């Protein structure tokens, strides 16, 4: 079995002209690599090339206006991209952000064809600027185009149109634009771990609530687990891959897995204010390695301590190559929120999914 790796260091060039210490820096994606290259998992792997995303292919899931307003600002002044970039919420942009963003895109459907044509069992995509905030019509918090959901319809258009797709999204942020990209879709399960707080945490939503299913024939096909008043770690995400995410993962029963996997739930992270090990991140790989023979696509999304996103990559990487899990430290038991929501979810997805009775 071959790992696949995408890294493109022209990712780089998004960059906050005005802020230059925003935590989105493109050192994020050469910290990640560079670890991978220490631990000398990069020479472990079969490096699969970038390459830029074509307007058709945004066009899966973006309007025709969010592209031309994106694409144009390749072109624009500083004080145009300032004004363009104030009119979202959360967003920086320089000349190079279109590029990379189809950059991004692009390096992870070459990925999920090496997954699907088994070239590769499964495969890790080093990738800036994220995308899981993104919306069909707009940007927001870091993101352009949702990465991980174009990624599940260009799986889609080179195989059959209703194969099913998990994505499993444990940033620490709910991923709204992809919540709402796949809501009324059954091909697509989408399960979602996050910083919840009654609404209070970014993106400020009750959308990231556990009442949120799905709608039509995407009903019971949207899976919210939010996390309210707690330094939440490694207990609590065991806990809801063993109680949820596990079970309806292998009733589902997919044919390709994606994670939109930010590391802003780690341990040290300067905005998440949670406490993942990278052992911890290593056991959930591990258990998605499980599910669709395999197929597996890890997607970076936020995660902003580098020291913490690098280690904590790297080992989701080790997974995928097949080294064994690291030892866990002893579980405590859950903070009582976190208790409070699993039987929430518990409650909420039992109609829909029999292995929850
Ligand atoms: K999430
Ligand atoms: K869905
Ligand atoms: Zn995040």
């Amino acid at each position: 079995p071959i790992t696949g790796l995408v890294y493109d260091q022209r990712m780089m060039l998004h960059h906050n002209m005005w802020d230059s210490h925003h935590p989105e820096l493109p050192q994020r994606i050469s910290r990640i690599f560079s670890r991978h290259e220490e631990l000398r998992l990069l020479s472990r792997c079969h490096r699969i090339p970038a390459r830029l995303a074509t307007e058709e292919e945004l066009a899966l899931c973006h309007s025709s206006k969010h592209i031309s307003i994106i694409k144009s600002s390749e072109h624009m002044k500083p004080r145009d991209l300032n004004r363009l970039g104030d009119e979202y919420n959360s967003i920086f942009i320089s000349n190079e952000s279109y590029t990379c963003a189809l950059l991004a895109a692009g390096s992870c459907f070459n990925s999920a064809q090496a997954i699907l044509t088994g070239q590769v069992r499964n495969a890790v995509a080093i990738v800036r600027p994220p995308g899981h905030h993104a919306e069909k019509d707009t940007a927001c918090g870091f993101c352009f185009f949702n990465t991980a959901a174009l990624t599940a319809r260009y799986a889609q258009s080179i195989t059959r149109e209703s194969l099913r797709v998990l994505i499993v999204d444990w940033d620490v942020h709910h991923g709204n634009g992809t919540q709402h990209i796949f809501e009324e879709d059954d091909s697509v399960l989408y399960i979602s771990l996050h910083r919840y707080e009654d609404g209070a945490f970014f993106p400020n939503s009750e959308d990231a609530n556990y009442d949120k299913v799905g709608l039509g024939k995407g009903r019971g096909y949207n899976v919210n687990i939010p996390w309210n008043g707690g330094k939440m770690g490694d207990p609590e995400y065991m806990a809801a891959f063993h109680h949820l995410v596990m079970p309806i993962a292998r009733e589902f029963a997919p044919e390709l897995v994606l994670v939109s996997a930010g590391f802003d739930a780690a341990r040290g992270d300067p905005l998440g204010g949670f406490q993942v090990t990278p052992e911890g991140y290593a056991h959930l790989t591990h258990q998605l390695m499980s599910l669709a023979a395999g197929r597996v696509l890890i997607i970076l999304e936020g995660g902003y301590n580098l020291t913490s996103i690098s280690e904590s990559m790297s080992m989701c990487t080790s997974m995928l190559l097949g080294d064994s899990p690291p030892s866990l430290d002893h579980l405590t038991p859950l903070k009582t929120s976190a208790t409070v929501s699993i039987n929430n979810v518990l409650r909420a997805h039992a109609p829909f999914w029999s292995s929850l009775r």
